[PDB]
């Protein structure tokens, strides 16, 4: 029960309560495989008339989101069955998945959406949305059949299963100016920035265009819709990659956006545009049970602080679900649901005001991380990460604990403590950079741990991670490692109340030569009641080669 606490229900389709007369995939740690890239490494196969998978349902639903895999340049249907009787068509489509990139051109990943000569397919899942028009009751069988007309073949990852409620209307018609089909969000908007009784604006249910930055300014302002499954805000689809949502100016802090969805028409990342929200510098403001996807990120801030970010689900981005950087401060990110960011799902990166400070990132969930960790925190003071669920990264760390500068001017971490508490991180860990002439090489790959604990070339101090379950990473539990020739002395790093189960290599991994000119680990970490259970190959790596990293094993440590 760790992460966010969200009204869908997810439920894998390879599970052994699900019949199924498809074809199960073996699980697999690969990106560009259809193995690899699935929830759970693993999907149902239906590639014949008649396959299905059946799943049961443990909760009331009337709508369904079906994470699947069809072929490349592909659009067409798949079949869903209530109690054995046909009651819809999902819509699938691959217009939003395939990433192209070779294995050395890993950095690549997401920035190229052209199949080309050599080019290997990455990012291969994707999502299809359904509302049906009856609540069907626990216990019943939800069948997605491949029937006559629907697509050639589908790879079926996971189902979301949720009992919408009906649309909510306009809070006050006399306070919240209603966008209609023939009042535009802008129109709207000025219509309320010019009649001081107007809280905001309403967005009916409904599809509405949004093919521009749409900008919040003369006051705080709010934007309320009818509820995310309901009011979608639609970036023009016949476009690609259009730099379009909402820009908060000063003069609009302390507004709140809530209860709606926005569909962007990224296919790519690109670097600059591409952030539903933008709001440099913006205060007090409050983004509530949206839901978000195809944009690159949700937001990414700029010393922005005292912001709420709360109930909202980020997924199939093109880079961060939300980062905040370079001084945002006093932040609640709380109770987010992200799966398929196309970088560091949730991130705080920390520069110069001296350090972000004071955040909060609790209850958060970020899955399907197709490249970059689910979780990262790039220097900073006094920042709370708590009740994490992270799990399946294709490229590394599920929580990545860095104080590498990037080239921008940051003194990493600062004199109070960084705190991840309370985290379930699966198969996380995964393949990036280049390891020439490193130690401890299984492939042509840097390898990386469920948690990254990477001292760069700033201060790296006053970390605490405690009460975590790592469950089969890709390779190692915790991974500890210092840049040379900096060679930061890692101080105050303490490591409480952690469970290693089944590392395909080692519980834990002091890094000795990550590469040609790099060295062993310099100062230490503390360990109490650390279990590392059924390593591949040993509990702990690196320890004897290590001289300037000394491990303190407290008590409770079975290593
Ligand atoms: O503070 C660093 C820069 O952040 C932003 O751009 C990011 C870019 O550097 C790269 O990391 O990709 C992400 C995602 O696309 C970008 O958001 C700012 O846009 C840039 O002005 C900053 O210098
Ligand atoms: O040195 C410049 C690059 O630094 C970072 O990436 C490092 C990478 O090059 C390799 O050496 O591995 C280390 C980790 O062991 C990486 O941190 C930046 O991420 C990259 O953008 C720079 O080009
Ligand atoms: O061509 C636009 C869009 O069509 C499909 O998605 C539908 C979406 O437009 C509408 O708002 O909701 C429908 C029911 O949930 C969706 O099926 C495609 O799936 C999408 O790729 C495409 O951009
Ligand atoms: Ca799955």
């Amino acid at each position: 029960g760790r992460g966010a606490n969200m009204p869908f229900t997810i439920m894998e389709a390879e599970s052994t309560s699900n019949a199924t007369n498809g074809t199960k995939l073996t699980p697999n740690f690969k990106p560009g495989d259809y193995a690899g890239e699935a929830s759970g490494r693993s999907s149902v196969y239906l590639d014949a008339t008649g396959e299905y998978v059946e799943f049961t349902l443990t909760s009331p639903a009337n709508a369904f989101v079906l994470r699947n895999a069809v072929a490349e340049n592909t659009t067409g249907t798949v079949s869903i069955y209530a109690d054995g009787v046909s009651k819809g068509k999902f819509n699938v489509s691959s217009k939003f998945s395939y990433l192209y990139a070779t294995p050395s051109t890993l950095g690549r990943l997401g920035y190229d959406n052209a199949p080309g000569a050599g080019l290997t397919a990455y990012w291969l899942y994707e999502d299809a949305q359904l509302m049906l028009d009856q609540v069907y009751p626990a216990g019943t069988k939800i069948k997605i059949q491949k029937d006559a007309g629907d697509v050639s073949w589908i790879y079926v990852d996971l189902l979301e299963t949720e009992n919408v409620a009906p649309p909510q209307a306009n809070p006050d018609p006399t306070k919240y100016v209603a966008v209609s089909a023939s009042k535009s969000i802008d129109q709207a908007l000025t219509e309320f920035r010019q009649d001081n009784t107007k809280k905001g604006i309403y967005i009916p249910a409904g599809e509405w265009t949004i093919n521009s930055k749409i900008f919040l300014y003369g006051r705080a302002t709010e934007i309320v819709g009818a509820g995310p499954w309901y009011t979608k805000l639609v970036a023009p689809q016949s476009q690609s990659n259009t730099d379009v949502g909402f820009n908060i100016s000063a003069a609009a802090n302390g507004s709140t956006i809530r209860d709606l969805s926005a569909w962007g028409n990224y296919i790519n990342r690109v670097d600059g545009p591409g952030k539903f929200i933008d709001g440099n510098g913006m205060q007090n403001v409050t983004v509530q049970n949206i839901w978000v996807e195809h944009f690159v990120c949700l937001y990414w801030g700029v010393n922005s602080s005292y912001n709420t970010f709360k109930n909202n689900r980020i997924k199939n981005t093109f880079a961060d679900g939300i980062n905040m950087t370079n001084g945002s401060s006093y932040n609640v990110i709380d109770n987010n649901y992200a799966r398929g960011t196309g970088a560091d799902s949730f991130a705080l990166f920390s520069a110069t005001g001296s350090y972000n400070v004071g955040n909060k990132y609790t209850n958060l969930t970020a899955t399907n991380v197709r490249r970059a960790a689910a979780f990262a925190v790039y220097g900073g003071s006094d920042n709370l990460f708590q009740n994490l669920y992270g799990a399946d990264t294709l490229t590394y760390p599920g929580i990545t604990i860095s104080s590498y500068s990037f080239g921008y001017n940051t003194l990493g971490f600062g004199d109070q403590d960084t705190v991840i508490d309370g985290a379930t991180l699966d198969r996380t860990g995964g393949d990036f950079w280049t390891s020439v002439g490193a130690d401890d090489k299984i492939n042509e790959y840097q390898n990386f741990g469920a948690i990254w604990i990477y001292g760069g070339d700033r201060a790296i101090k006053n970390i605490l991670i405690k009460n975590v379950d790592i469950n089969n990473p890709v390779y190692f539990g915790l991974m500890f490692q210092s840049m040379s020739p900096n060679n930061m002395v890692m101080q105050n790093i303490r490591v409480e109340n952690v469970n290693i189960n089944n590392p395909s290599r080692y519980g834990i991994k002091l890094v000795v030569r990550a590469e040609q000119g790099q060295g062993p680990a310099y100062g230490g970490a503390s360990f109490t009641n650390v279990k590392v259970n059924n390593p591949g190959i040993s509990a702990i790596y690196g320890e004897a080669q290590s001289p300037n990293f000394t491990v303190t094993r407290v008590s409770g440590n079975n290593w």
